[PDB]
């Protein structure tokens, strides 16, 4: 629930994703654990979808500052590349979007500058690539 004194509003929020493989259910990216080893149980996994995506529902409109996305680390780390992070309002209108080409480290941090949104979606833009996320943390500033 807090990370380095900052309230992670994504923690334990409802999630969904495009599909599930290897029991990589979407709630694994809001389980409070940043571990990126798939075999730990901390990491999501879809099938090879067109495209693969994951989403957290904050349950109401809230304010989105920092979004920190933690990749899988044990293998296939390149799969988290060429992807959008999209904010949606209560009517599922897109209110902001950032594109991430790839990660040089284990995570990427995006700042949505307090944009009002209820849903945050991570969407791969490459067909037929599974999406795996170790964790997605969302802060209000
Ligand atoms: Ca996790």
């Amino acid at each position: 629930k807090f990370n380095d004194g900052n309230l992670n509003i994504a923690y334990a929020k409802p999630t969904t994703q495009s599909s599930v493989d290897y029991n990589g259910d979407p709630n694994r990216a809001v389980d409070g654990n940043r571990n990126g080893n798939f075999n730990s149980g901390s990491v999501t996994h879809t099938r090879a979808d067109n495209p693969s995506w994951w989403e957290v529902d904050l349950k109401k409109m809230d304010k989105v500052g920092l979004v920190k996305i933690y990749n899988r680390t044990d293998a296939e780390t390149q799969r988290l590349s060429n992807f959008d992070v999209i904010l949606y309002d209560n009517n599922r209108n897109e209110v902001a979007k950032k594109h991430v080409n790839n990660l040089s480290g284990e995570s990427v941090s995006l700042d949505f500058k307090e944009k009002g949104a209820r849903y945050i979606k991570v969407k791969l833009l490459t067909s037929g690539v599974p999406l795996s996320l170790a964790e997605v943390e969302v802060f209000r500033e």
